DNA sequence: GCGAACGCG
DNA sequence: GCGAACGCG
């Protein structure tokens, strides 16, 4: 069961795809640690994705050995993987997330970290505590 | 809608 | 064995 001490990310859409956001919380505390400024398209995997590698590097940043929650399948899988397989087509309105999702592809195979990615359990657990 | 997890030849 | 037909915001 629950590791407290430990950082939980979850992503927001206005749409999907269309406006996306992230923030990541303290698990215990509800503490907002970081925010995303919305980004114009994008996909909830997408977001996801984006969200869970911004914490590796938050906590990688500051020696962390905290854990990371998510309650995504997919976006786990892809941050193992070090690889994001989006359907999202590639244009103009497209480019931002496009960019984003690929330095973070790039940030993963460039770097090791420590961290474990461990699924939040919402059937059991509620809610995580970083949704929107 | 996003992406992962039964029937054919 | 291969390809078509859940959890979460
Ligand atoms: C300025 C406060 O430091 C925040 C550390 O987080 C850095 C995250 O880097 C961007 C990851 O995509």
């Amino acid at each position: 069961e629950i590791i407290w001490e430990s950082l939980s990310v979850d992503v927001g859409s206005q749409g999907n795809p269309g406006i996306v956001e992230y923030k990541g919380v303290d698990t215990k505390t509800g503490e907002v640690l970081f925010e995303r400024e919305p980004i114009p398209i994008g996909t909830n995997n997408m977001g996801e994705f984006l969200a869970i590698v911004h914490g590796l590097r938050y906590l990688k940043e500051r020696n962390s050995r905290k854990p990371i929650y998510s309650n995504s399948q997919t976006a786990i899988k892809w941050v193992k993987d070090k690889k994001a397989k989006s359907t999202l087509v590639r244009n103009e309105e497209t480019a931002l997330i496009w960019k984003l999702v690929d330095e973070a592809e790039e940030w993963l195979n460039t770097h090791t970290y420590e961290t474990p990615i461990l699924k939040w359990q919402t059937d059991k657990w509620g809610e995580i505590k970083a949704d929107y």
